[PDB]
């Protein structure tokens, strides 16, 4: 139910720290087309199967935060993960270079992390602890946890509330306590939006103050 992240995701994890420290607002980017990408998975599979969108019939992403228990929640409904994928996909880097890849991270690493899709990763620049819920067409529902020093997955003890897809949840560092208020989360959306494929929203105040999802691209 516990694992030990594989030695070279600890290497990669604190490379992309201590290269990331000034340019924090990256973890954005990196979680927005993350979600794309599991986005389009769903759409390529859904060329060939009459099926694949039988648990949820939208194809979007939202983000929601939650100043009031320091949360920030980027829910997409693309591909989703298996309790096998969360523990093999995050916990390992294992699928091309994986060690070629850190020698010219330390040889502006915005860019690299970017280029070899282990932007997820970033995400401990803002968060003491993220958290993976995610729901594939051919598994329950479960939930990664981890604090960067190791992780747990567990089956998600509320059943299935996501349909399809996945939501990353990051237990914000107080820091970076900026990312919880509204304006400055749709403007960091809004630069990091404008080439994705699909609807991006953000719940947000339209003021009778009213909460309804905002669009943003
Ligand atoms: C399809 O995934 C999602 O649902 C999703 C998603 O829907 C939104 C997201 O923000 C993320 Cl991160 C995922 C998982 C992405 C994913 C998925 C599969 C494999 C790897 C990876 C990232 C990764 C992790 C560790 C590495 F060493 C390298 C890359």
């Amino acid at each position: 139910e516990k694992f030990a992240f594989q030695a070279e995701v600890n290497r990669m994890m604190k490379l992309i720290i201590n290269s990331l420290y000034k340019n924090k607002e990256i973890f954005l980017r990196e979680l927005i087309s993350n979600a794309s990408d599991a986005l389009d998975k769903i759409r390529l599979i859904s060329l060939t199967d009459e099926n694949a969108l039988a648990g949820n019939e939208e194809l979007t992403v939202k983000i929601k935060c939650d100043k009031e228990k320091n949360l920030l929640h980027v829910t997409d409904t693309g591909v989703g993960m298996t309790r096998e994928e969360l523990v093999k996909n995050l916990g390992t880097i294992a699928k091309s270079g994986t060690s070629e890849f850190l020698n010219k991270m330390t040889e502006s690493t915005s860019e690299l992390i970017g280029q070899f899709g282990v932007g997820f990763y970033s995400a401990f620049l803002v968060a003491d602890k993220v958290i993976v819920t995610s729901k594939h067409n051919n598994d329950t529902q479960h939930i990664w946890e981890s604090d960067s020093n190791e992780f747990s997955v567990i089956a998600d003890p509320r059943g299935n509330t996501l349909g399809r897809g996945t939501t990353i949840t990051l237990v914000l560092k107080e820091e970076a306590s900026d990312y919880l208020e509204l304006d400055t989360i749709k403007n960091l959306v809004k630069k990091y939006s404008q080439f994705i494929n699909f609807p991006i929203y953000v719940w947000s105040s339209k003021t009778k103050t009213v909460w309804d999802w905002e669009l943003m691209n």
